[PDB]
């Protein structure tokens, strides 16, 4: 099986030069928080290279922000380890209790255990002092990701296979891109008001950056996989399905470009200026780099 022709018109924003530092800080943070990874979990984490993904997405961030973002991703991989191939990933009853505890700690509940203490420390470092608008959007994307493990478990227990569109709308909340877009507002020094978040072209742009990451992750990992759902929808071969997914990924990258053009038009038509225009134009500038940075991580 070969990787298909990728239509990547977006230029690279570079790789953060503090990649080795943020990897050392991440593992030292894990040891400080008492996150005793097992031998299979450690080998997976080293192989996964979370410092490479976080350095390609935020190549211009401060070393402090890079460390905090990388520890969010480090912690998220440990969450995925215990809810996708763990004892709680099968039983929806244990999955419901375990996810509900995390979203409670994320809302300020008293932590219990190494994983909950790490989430509480990550939350207080990231959320304390930021606007209610940012926290409301950040909790929504983070809670939706945590609850997708419960949705996959219940859908698995019910023998229900996801739809084509419902999987793409599940994949948005289950991918890492949506919480990253919230962390991007931190490092870029912007804060979007609810009016800007309600712009049609910005919503289409944010979803396109998210859709591209989710499909690109599934292509580079060909269950609840987009390439597998394409092979089943068409009865094709694995190579034909992968090549078909590469075409859909090209249509998503085109959706990024059209959403960027329409977002500029909506800015000038709505009379947006001041800090809000700087924030939206900053997204038009950076979101191409997020797509390329996420692409270079998965594909390479
Ligand atoms: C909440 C904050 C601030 C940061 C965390 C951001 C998130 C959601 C990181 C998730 C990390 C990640 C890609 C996984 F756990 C795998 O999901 P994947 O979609 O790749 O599933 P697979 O298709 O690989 O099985
Ligand atoms: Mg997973």
């Amino acid at each position: 099986i070969t990787l298909p022709a990728f239509h990547m018109p977006f230029q690279s924003a570079g790789c953060h030069p503090g990649l080795a530092e943020t990897r050392e800080a991440a593992w030292e943070w894990a040891a400080a928080e008492g996150l005793d990874l097992s031998v299979p979990a450690r080998r997976k984490m080293i192989r996964t290279r979370p410092e490479l993904w976080i350095s390609l997405i935020f190549p211009q961030a401060t070393q402090a922000h890079l460390d905090l973002f990388c520890q969010w991703l480090f912690w998220a991989f440990l969450v995925d380890d215990e809810f996708d191939d763990g004892p709680a990933g099968r039983d929806p009853l244990m999955c419901e209790r375990a996810i509900a505890r995390l979203v409670d700690v994320f809302d300020g509940a008293a932590p219990n255990g190494p994983m909950e203490r790490a989430l509480a420390g990550l939350r207080d470092r990231t959320c304390r002092g930021r606007s209610p608008q940012w926290n409301r959007q950040f909790r929504r994307d983070t809670a939706a990701w945590l609850w997708t493990y419960y949705a996959e478990a219940v859908e698995r227990a019910a023998g229900q296979v996801p739809s084509r569109a419902e999987f793409a709308k599940h994949r948005r909340d289950s991918v890492a891109m949506q919480p990253f877009l919230c962390l991007h507002e931190i490092t870029a020094g912007i804060d979007l008001p609810d009016s800007a978040r309600s712009l049609p072209a910005y919503i289409a742009l944010r979803n396109a950056v998210t859709d591209h990451s989710g499909l690109c992750n599934d292509i580079c990992s060909f269950e609840h996989n987009a390439v597998r759902l394409i092979q089943r929808d068409r009865g094709s071969t694995l190579q034909e399905a992968v090549d078909e997914a590469g075409i859909q990924l090209a249509r998503i990258a085109e959706r990024v470009q059209r959403a960027e053009r329409e977002l500029i038009e909506e800015i000038e038509a709505a009379g947006i200026d001041g800090p809000t225009r700087t924030a939206l134009e900053r997204c038009v500038r950076d979101y191409r780099g997020l797509v390329r940075g996420d692409f270079d991580y998965h594909a390479r």
